[PDB]
C-alpha cells in the first residue's frame, strides 16, 4: 500500500513526502538541527513511565532530560533548544496506541508532525516555526513515505496503525 518500510537513515529529506516513522524502540525516534538556533528531537516514552531524568545522546551531543508518561499508552514526546548551551525543553506530544508518528518539512524549512490524541479527538498536524532548511533529518527508526497530496492516508495510519 505503502512505500516502505526503509531502515533508520539520515538524510537532506524534500518537502513533498510525509515520513512515517515506525520505532522499534523507545527513546530518540527523530532528531533535527540546523546548528545554531533549532534542536529538535522526539522521545517515545512507554506507557507508566514514572517522572525519570535520563541521558541521551542526541546529535552529538550528550544531554539529560526529564520523561514520564502515566498513561497507559505510547507518548512521542518533542524536546527543543534554540541555541548550543540551552537544556532541553519540552514541547507537544502525541499520545497514541500505536509506534507511529509522522514528520513532514515544509517548503519553508519547518518541521510539523502529529500532536494530540485521536482517542481524546485533538488530533492534529501541528507545525514548529523554526527553520531549518537543508538539515540533516535523522530518522531514528525503520519508515515509510507518503505524498504529501496524501496526508489524509497518513492520517489514517497515525489513527490506526500498520
Ligand atoms: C486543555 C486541554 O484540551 N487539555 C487536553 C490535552 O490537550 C493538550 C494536548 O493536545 C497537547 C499536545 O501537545 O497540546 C496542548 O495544547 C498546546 C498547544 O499544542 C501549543 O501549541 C500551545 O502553545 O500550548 C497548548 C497548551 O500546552 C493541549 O492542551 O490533551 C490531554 C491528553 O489527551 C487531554 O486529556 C486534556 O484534556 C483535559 O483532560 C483533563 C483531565 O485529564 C480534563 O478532563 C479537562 O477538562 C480536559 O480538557
Amino acid at each position: 500500500a505503502l512505500d516502505g518500510p526503509y531502515t533508520p537513515d539520515s538524510s537532506n529529506l524534500p518537502s513533498n513526502y510525509w515520513y512515517l516513522i515506525n520505532p522499534l524502540n523507545d527513546g530518540v525516534v527523530f532528531s533535527v538541527t540546523n546548528n545554531s538556533t533549532f534542536w529538535m528531537f522526539t522521545y517515545l516514552i512507554l506507557p507508566n513511565t514514572a517522572q525519570t531524568n535520563v541521558t541521551v545522546n542526541v546529535m552529538n551531543e550528550t544531554v539529560n532530560i526529564s520523561i514520564d508518561n502515566s498513561g497507559s499508552t505510547y507518548r512521542f514526546v518533542d524536546y527543543f533548544k534554540t541555541s548550543s548551551t540551552q537544556s532541553y525543553r519540552q514541547r507537544n506530544y502525541l499520545i497514541t496506541e500505536h509506534r507511529l508518528q509522522a514528520y513532514r518539512r515544509d517548503e519553508s524549512g519547518n518541521i510539523s508532525n502529529y500532536w494530540g490524541s485521536s482517542t481524546y479527538g485533538d488530533l492534529r498536524v501541528g507545525t514548529y516555526f523554526n527553520p531549518v532548511l537543508n538539515a540533516v533529518i535523522n530518522l531514528n527508526a525503520d519508515f515509510y513515505i507518503i505524498p504529501d497530496s496524501q496526508q489524509e492516508k497518513c492520517t489514517e495510519y497515525i489513527k490506526g496503525g500498520l
